[PDB]
């Protein structure tokens, strides 16, 4: 009997050619982008399914249109598992991204040239915290709050200071490359001095949160947002949490009709067997384990003569500064790049270059977690990296690291019932 | 060998479950939702794929990233098979819908408080066209046009009086419920006479488009958006199409980082095959089929006595004035619905009853289209509708109906290689 899959390669193999090579692609490199995972079997399974062809306007049992049958009981079920997992009173499962779930809050809580304060993008803020390049800096004003350049963490009285000389309307907390806990107990406080509305974008750290590894900012902050992918390894999707059940339903209205039309209602069911998976004690061993791997990856790097940014990490991802090897970013990224490690250029706090040319590689454990590396794996990747990097024209330790990344993705196989190769007997 | 679906079921029967029920209630109903559609197997295979896990921020080749090779490769072949589907000179393949890549435009060509001009929602404009609970109408002064009471289509010399009158920055057309050919030229004109930008949102009719059973925008208007599925037939998610590679690099910024972060790669493949399949000739004969399915419908629904606005139909969609059986839409569409039909109610022009009940019934022959019925299979369904709304009391016609209903689903089967009944013998 065939299947969807034996279609494609019939009707259009250009596209399931290139697909393979994509499979082939996350097998055979070291995944240390700290916003990838590799999500399940499962979720990738929801996602391929007939939910595509559902229109669902609306919420479950409140749809613009009938035969939401089925599409409701999976939407709820998502729902009541994100409320679940995250100890929440209010959940939305629909918005398509992370940016969407954090533009639909903006929708409810702000009109166009309000005032916004967030993390300095260089510091570990997102684009969709203020960046003059998207909607969050060009409709509303931004401004921003960074980290100490002593401790090169967050100051809470500095952010105080801030906070009573700006005077925003919305504050907002969570971060892309922020490497420690965050005190939402110290936000809300900071907050409510200034009459200010509290956001947590917790994408980043969202399977932490769900494990217990970070603290929960649901109980103290207005709202939460995040994506169902990163350290929660759900498919690509959007969420927004509340506490507060009566402004849950004001989100519910600025999602749809507010920004999105018809929701993905097989994503969704790829939310709710993701949340799912987090409620079961193997995902809290997990982000256990994406801790303690960060951890050893920058202790290593430590070890190599790196300056880690901060002096180390409390979660999945480290920010190196690159100047005991008198690299760029840029430059950085690029060599390890070509050793097969991806991984990402980032502004350190305080860079002296451009954030096109940056000091600073950010580096992650989650999707090499996945994979089942422990934390002597990670301290061999950091020893790859530092080689690399300590002898960028060196032909032979290229090759060395090479090698040495092949022998890791050897023996943690990445989903290995799909396209498996050709026994070597 | 383990599928993905078999991983769904062993660790999460029931969501698993509840997505066989789906697609049983697909099976089992008559889906004449105007918007609806089956997309293809290869279509989901792709969904299903592992490109769910590739963060891809950028465009092919000029990416933040690296490890994007293959997901390049495959965004490009999407983007190629739009362009030469839509004869466009420019193709943004990332908006995760409809209402995200009209967003993505607004954000290129206005700022908040901007005048949009585009079809009043009562005759068949779109909640982002300017809808008071959509960001188009909270953040923009939304103007519209109407049908006129005569002829119930639209009257381009009073289009334009209305233009001249309220001076729009942008002009809008394309529409969710318009059952005649839209004139792109005039509206070229239209927009030129006033110094507005012109964008024609197809999300609809973009099948029709593709096939050339319906006028292209593409070489008049300033940007055209549509949604992926609908009569395309594709994944859900949108698109932005220009004439104008130049403006067309405004809204690949507008999209991301504009408006969006990571773009959905695994849809975008499906993108690229629903492209790809629209480029075939079985194709152009289904959207042949579609309206000529269409035409029969109405047709077969005058014949019983029902009113269809403008007189029939050009394209996919009709819509049924309920005065002759003296309903709302509202009471309408439930006394389908309990046969086993999905459509939904729908204001008609210059309604009487408010939006929350309506005098109409919107239906369309895409999705049923898709399933292999021919006209006189949709004159049938003609006499299922009008039997049930001429005897809404009569269970003896209910029952008939609901039989009716099930004769059709049981002589076009939908997607019969998944979760296939077990054999009669």
């Amino acid at each position: 009997t065939q299947t969807n899959l034996d279609f494609l390669l019939q009707t259009d193999p250009t596209i399931s050619g290139m697909m393979q090579k994509e499979l082939q692609r996350q097998r055979e490199h070291l995944e240390l982008i700290a916003s990838e995972n590799f999500t399940s079997p499962a979720v990738m399974a929801t996602q391929g399914s007939v939910l595509t062809n559902k229109y669902a306007e609306g919420l479950p049992k409140k749809r613009y249109y009938g035969g939401c049958e089925f599409i409701d009981e999976i939407e709820q079920v998502a729902i009541d598992r994100a409320k679940e997992l995250f100890g929440a009173a209010s959940a939305n499962v629909q918005p398509h991204s992370g940016a969407q779930a954090n533009f639909a809050v903006f929708l409810t809580l702000l009109k166009p040239g309000d005032k916004i304060m967030g993390m300095d993008l260089s510091h570990g803020g997102h684009l969709t915290h203020g960046s003059p390049a998207n909607v969050s800096g060009k409709w509303f004003e931004a401004v921003h709050y960074g980290v100490s350049q002593e401790t090169e963490q967050l100051d809470y009285d500095h952010i105080l200071e801030v906070a009573r000389q700006e005077r925003p309307k919305l504050i907002i907390c969570g971060y892309s490359a922020y490497p420690r806990i965050i005190n939402f107990e110290k936000f809300r406080a900071i907050a409510d001095e200034v009459g200010a509305y509290l956001l947590a974008d917790i994408a980043h750290i969202a399977g932490l949160v769900a494990s217990g590894h970070h603290p929960n900012p649901v109980p103290h902050c207005d709202v939460v947002t995040t994506t169902t992918h990163k350290t929660l390894r759900g498919p690509r999707g959007g969420l927004i949490l509340t506490r507060d059940p009566e402004l849950g339903k004001k989100f519910n209205k600025s999602v749809f009709p507010g920004t999105q039309g018809g929701p993905l209602e097989h994503v969704i069911a790829g939310k709710a067997v993701a949340f799912g998976e987090a409620l079961k004690p193997e995902f809290k061993a997990y982000s256990g384990q994406v801790i303690a791997n960060a951890q050893a990856m920058a202790q290593q790097l430590q070890n190599r003569g790196f300056k880690i940014v901060s002096g180390g990490t409390d979660n999945h991802l480290m920010l190196v500064d690159l100047r005991s090897v008198n690299l760029t970013g840029k430059q950085a990224d690029q060599l390890v790049s070509d050793v097969n490690i991806t991984a990402n250029k980032n502004t350190v706090p305080f860079d002296p270059e451009s954030p096109f040319v940056t000091s600073g590689l950010r580096l992650g454990s989650p999707a090499m977690t996945t994979r089942g590396l422990g934390t002597e794996d990670f301290a061999e990747i950091a020893n790859i990296i530092a080689d690399r990097l300590q002898n960028p024209e060196d032909e032979q330790v290229k090759q060395a690291c090479v090698q040495r990344v092949a022998a890791l993705c050897e023996r943690f196989p990445l989903y290995p019932h799909l396209n498996a190769p050709v026994p070597a007997m």
